[PDB]
């Protein structure tokens, strides 16, 4: 658990954005992206995932929040790893709360499997968070969530989900399927789905403008 890549608050952190990178990456690249759209009062924490064998690619080691066994909505999933990773994130959120940033001033999000982890954690934590930015991701362990509203703190959480229509790794179909299930677990009045023409398993600058909009609207300065 090395030091995350952090864009700190200029003065005192009154909100925080915890963002988790995709497969095989570190937090450094995304911290830079969030540095380019930061608000002075917001702390941007991009932790680094541990290197580990990934079943999908002949157990070649690379940074990974959990194991990837497949790429289909029907693929087998690493249930234990997903749940332990989620525990680690809630642990990381608890730390930021005991250090001065209330949970309802914290946004969780990520890219690909980082986003998937973001959705799973937000929807299973009794910690009330400010929102979720789920980029080019999916809902892990769909069939374990009941078919009604989740209840709990994040019944009414705001979710911004973004996907490219040319994504070869997480098909747009899989994101569309994820938002439909989302709209049955939380209040769909706060569920926004954003599609980006031509984007692949990537980000674009408009997607980052819409993420800034989302964060700035939900985490405004206290002063």
């Amino acid at each position: 658990t090395p030091l995350p890549a952090i864009v700190p608050a200029a003065r005192k952190a009154t909100a925080a954005v915890i963002f988790l990178h995709g497969l095989g990456d570190t937090g450094h690249g995304w911290a830079e992206a969030f540095a380019g759209i930061r608000s002075s009062h917001i702390k941007y924490i991009c932790p680094h995932a541990p290197v580990r064998p990934v079943t999908l690619n002949m157990n070649v080691a690379m940074p990974s929040w959990f194991d990837i066994i497949g790429l289909s909505p029907d693929s087998q999933e690493d249930e234990s790893g997903i749940k332990q990773a989620a525990e680690n994130i809630k642990a990381l959120i608890d730390q930021e709360v005991k250090n001065g940033i209330p949970s309802n001033r914290i946004i969780l999000g990520g890219f690909s499997q980082g986003g998937a982890l973001s959705l799973y954690t937000a929807l299973t934590t009794q910690q009330k968070l400010a929102g979720v930015t789920a980029l080019s991701c999916w809902l892990p362990l769909r069939a374990s969530f009941p078919q009604g509203p989740i209840g709990g703190a994040n019944r009414d959480i705001s979710i911004l989900q973004c996907h490219g229509d040319c994504d070869p790794l997480v098909p747009l179909m899989f994101g569309s399927l994820t938002v439909e299930k989302l709209k049955t677990l939380v209040n769909p009045a706060n569920v926004t789905f954003k599609t980006y023409e031509g984007m692949m398993h990537s980000s674009c600058q408009q997607e980052m403008m819409d993420v800034k909009q989302f964060i700035d609207k939900l985490l405004p300065p206290i002063d």
